């Protein structure tokens, strides 16, 4: 009977935490949307306002999933390549790259580097592939195009030619810096590791646009296993992104954003994941976005996906976990 595709339920549980969260950190704003994998149905968007679709914003590290697929897809790494990780790296370019935080130079696999979402680790991972080839990834995965949702007011977001990149772009855009995105952009592109490389548009009416192979199914599946190491100990979502029985696979980011200063004052939580992720029933993505401030997506997002995840397992009746969460050495 009822056309739309939203549970209503979890659509409470989603507007509730949501609204909770913006309020406990301070934000302006925040947004999420679940997707059905496999069919691109979408079970929540919060808040029932557009802005799901219309507000942009930079997406941070949540975007290193884009630079981690292609160069997987290209077979230039493996998760368990290593490379040199440090609170800073100099670059060919005379870019200087620095992790969020300053830590212990150590080498690590892929695995770890996503994990710890290391930037130093990262731009390496990106600099074994074109330009041209991470940009067209990035078309292939959604962004800088609405995703057809027949809502009102959709945003394409902000992807510039890759010919416009500088050298500091050619970096950033590897974490999800130099670009703009929107919620439903988010999650549709999560989605694509749980749906074996397949991008899927997104659909809010049931009824009464063609989906895409964006990398190969190992890929997708390499980069879910990939994702599993985010609640592992030292990931960086651990213990914040839980969700009690079921295996997440999930990738956090945090950026900084344009106030109305004009200056870089804003900053867009960010957070997407999967679950169960031994075999993905739904895809969420959740942005809390902060005006004078800094809010961390693990802190910040993850508690949403939780109580949204949380509720979704039981009203889908999914059991909790039978197999481990994945593990790649680090």
């Amino acid at each position: 009977q009822d056309p739309l595709t939203i549970n209503a339920d979890l659509q409470r549980v989603a507007e509730e935490s949501l609204n909770a969260a913006v309020k406990r950190v301070g934000g302006v704003w925040g947004s999420a949307a679940v997707l059905e994998i496999g069919t691109g149905r979408l079970l929540a968007l919060a808040p029932g306002g557009t802005r799901s679709v219309s507000a942009i914003y930079e997406p941070g590290s949540v975007g290193k999933l884009v630079t981690l697929a292609a160069a997987i897809d290209q077979k230039k790494v493996t998760p368990t390549s290593t490379f040199t990780v440090s609170s800073t790296r100099d670059m060919p370019n005379g870019e200087r790259i620095s992790d969020d935080s300053p830590h212990e130079t150590q080498d690590m696999t892929v695995a770890g580097i996503i994990a710890h979402s290391y930037n130093t680790g990262t731009v390496q991972i990106g600099d074994t592939v074109s330009d041209s080839v991470r940009y067209e990834y990035m078309q292939k995965f959604g962004w800088g195009a609405k995703t057809g949702i027949t809502l009102p007011s959709e945003e394409s977001g902000i992807l510039r030619p890759h010919t416009e990149w500088g050298d500091r772009d050619h970096y950033t855009t590897m974490f999800g810096q130099g670009v703009a995105v929107t919620t439903i952009q988010l999650a549709q592109m999560v989605a694509v590791f749980g749906q074996k490389g397949v991008l899927i548009p997104p659909r809010i009416i049931d009824g009464y646009g063609e989906s895409r192979q964006v990398v190969s199914e190992d890929t997708a599946q390499t980069v879910l296993n990939i994702m599993q190491g985010a609640t592992q100990p030292g990931g960086t979502a651990e213990g914040i992104g839980a969700v009690k029985g079921y295996n997440v696979a999930a990738k956090t980011g945090t950026a900084e954003n344009v106030g109305s200063s004009g200056s870089l004052t804003d900053t867009a939580a960010t957070f997407t994941a999967l679950i169960p992720a031994e075999n993905p029933k739904i895809a969420v993505a959740v942005v809390i976005y902060k005006e004078n401030g800094t809010v961390y997506g693990s802190t910040a997002s993850a508690p949403v996906f939780v109580d949204i995840a949380q509720f979704a397992m039981r009203e889908m009746k999914i059991p909790p976990s039978t197999v481990p969460l994945y593990k790649y050495p680090w």
